[PDB]
């Protein structure tokens, strides 16, 4: 029962935003994985659908507690990938972006002493740093391996 | 294990897209429900928000058998709406456009005997009807009590 910043809200509504966008391409990128039998990959992306679905949920919740309404902006195209490695580098571009705009949206609502709005995106902040180093760290595995013999270690006995 | 009609898969990723998008609008409506203490709004639209996931999944599930790959349109802005007729109004929007695209789709596979996916679309156009039917109803009556009256007969004893 309290009425927020205005930007913080616009803050909140394009971070949701982005927490659906994120949710879409786990939604392909988890059944693409199914398909091709890879299980450690699609067991990673369900997790982390899950942290990105509570995150919106957060977003909503605050965006309601300060009497602002969900609204959100152009979603945008998905760029899905052709093969896991692309499939990989996407969703590291996603986040890389998501967690600049959470930054800036952090910065922004200590700065306007929303320290509420701030501590709920600093917790967020720190799941997406470690969907970030997930990311980085396949993805320095496919450039050492090769694509091929990355996917081949995949295969379970 | 086959390739299907490169004009199918296109449907089937355009229809794809549709699910999303009304999955992403469903999630946004059911915790400005909740909030709002609209419980009976709020469990129509969860359950329905069930549907529309496996009608995605069903999608993937046959674009991938088909040999394609999930590669989305544009999904657009989402118009959310400001109060509880705009939001079903934009529901209805939505479900009429993407019945619309099935009815073609359905027509299309059709033609080409490609018969499992339009078999599968024909499924998912009868669950669709359904929540046009219930989105159809609360509108009217809406317009029949007035959206105030409405909103105060949702109130639980
Ligand atoms: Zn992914
Ligand atoms: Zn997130
Ligand atoms: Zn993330
Ligand atoms: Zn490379
Ligand atoms: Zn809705
Ligand atoms: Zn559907
Ligand atoms: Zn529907
Ligand atoms: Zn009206």
């Amino acid at each position: 029962a309290m009425k927020g910043d205005t930007k913080v809200i616009n803050y909140l509504n394009k971070l949701l935003g982005n927490e659906l966008v994120a949710i879409n391409q786990y939604f392909l990128h988890a059944r693409m994985f199914k398909n091709w039998g890879l299980k450690r990959l699609n067991d990673v992306e369900y997790r982390e659908s899950i942290d990105e679905m509570k995150h919106a949920d957060r977003f909503i919740e605050r965006i309601l507690f300060l009497e602002g309404l969900p609204n959100l902006q152009d979603l945008g195209k998905l760029n899905i990938g052709e093969d896991v490695e692309e499939m990989l580098r996407s969703d590291l571009a996603l986040e890389l972006d998501g967690a600049k705009n959470l930054r800036e949206a952090i910065g922004y609502a200590d700065s306007v002493r929303d320290y509420v709005s701030r501590d709920m995106m600093i917790e967020i902040l720190r799941d997406e740093e470690g969907h970030i180093d997930w990311l980085e760290t396949e993805l320095d595995l496919i450039q050492k391996m090769g694509l091929q013999n990355y996917l081949q270690a995949q295969i379970r006995e």
